[PDB]
């Protein structure tokens, strides 16, 4: 337990290079020098901003996010504490899977997506078998690590437009919940990193959802696909399906890729 959480030391990694920025912080690709060793390891760093307080939820909540054990879900792997917090994991070298989708929307075929679909959900899967609610499933939080192997990231941690009825009106946050940002997540994939509810502000969303309005169906969905997608959006969270339900439909679904998405030159 303890153990699967490195406290590293300043010596023992380098920023090399700004992989982005934004409000949360800066990450970067680096190198991890564990002290001892003789291998100098490719990883990412996240630098959060100086929190004002305490820090010992902090590091309470990064010996959870070390202790996951699932290829689909992204493990932390080590904390360096100073006056900022310093995290540091595995590089995902392809990004994240909403660009990727985005920038070779053209070359993806549907054994990729089904593929990708049986991946996320048996990531959500493990985090609610270990009862982690994720709370901002979207395609920005899948990493790529490799073109067929994905990875959940940022769980635990407003996303209105990913964000189940029940979760704006009345900030209620289950595993059905996320099912309900599964279902956006399978959405913005099946349309190539569309925005969902493009232009519509977020303040009318939950009006929009109220009136029975949902996200349409993406042109190369079968219906039984999108079918699944509008499960996962039932105002009544136990009528959703579970995720290992999905599991298993979208496995069977990958076993016939081109039965169940219709794709130009597939
Ligand atoms: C879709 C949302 C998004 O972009 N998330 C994001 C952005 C920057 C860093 C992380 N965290 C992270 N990143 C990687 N790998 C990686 C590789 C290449 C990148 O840039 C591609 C375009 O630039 C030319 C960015 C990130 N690995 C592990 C991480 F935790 C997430
Ligand atoms: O570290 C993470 N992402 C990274 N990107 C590049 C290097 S680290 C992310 C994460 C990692 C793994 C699983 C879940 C969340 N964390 C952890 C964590 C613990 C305490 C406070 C904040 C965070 C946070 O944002
Ligand atoms: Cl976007």
């Amino acid at each position: 337990n303890q153990a699967l959480l490195r406290i590293l030391k300043e010596t023992e990694f380098k920023k090399i290079k700004v992989l982005g920025s934004g409000a949360f912080g800066t990450v970067y690709k680096g190198l991890w020098i564990p002290e001892g060793e003789k291998v100098k390891i490719p990883v990412a760093i996240k630098e959060l901003r100086e929190a004002t307080s305490a820090n010992k939820e902090i590091l309470d909540e990064a010996y959870v996010m070390a202790s996951v054990d699932n290829p689909h879900v992204c493990r932390l792997l080590g904390i360096c504490l100073t006056s900022t917090v310093q995290l540091i994991m595995q590089l995902m070298p392809f990004g994240c899977l909403l660009d990727y989708v985005r920038e070779h929307k053209d070359n993806i075929g549907s054994q990729y997506l089904l593929n990708w679909c049986v991946q996320i959900a048996k990531g959500m899967n493990y985090l609610e078998d270990r009862r982690l609610v994720h709370r901002d499933l979207a395609a920005r939080n899948v990493l790529v690590k490799t073109p067929q192997h994905v990875k959940i990231t940022d769980f635990g941690l407003v996303p209105i437009k990913w964000m189940a009825l029940e979760s704006i009106l009345h900030r209620i946050y289950t595993h059905q919940s996320d099912v309900w940002s599964y279902g956006v997540t399978v959405w913005e994939l099946m349309t190539f990193g569309s925005k969902p509810y493009d232009g519509i502000p977020a303040s009318e969303i939950s009006s929009i959802l109220e009136k029975g309005e949902r996200l349409p169906q993406p042109p190369i969905c079968t219906i039984d696909v999108y079918m699944i997608m509008r499960k996962c959006w039932m105002i009544d969270a136990d009528s959703r399906p579970k995720f290992r339900e999905l599991i298993i439909e979208f496995s069977k679904m990958a076993r016939d890729p081109q039965r169940y998405l219709v794709i130009q030159g597939d």
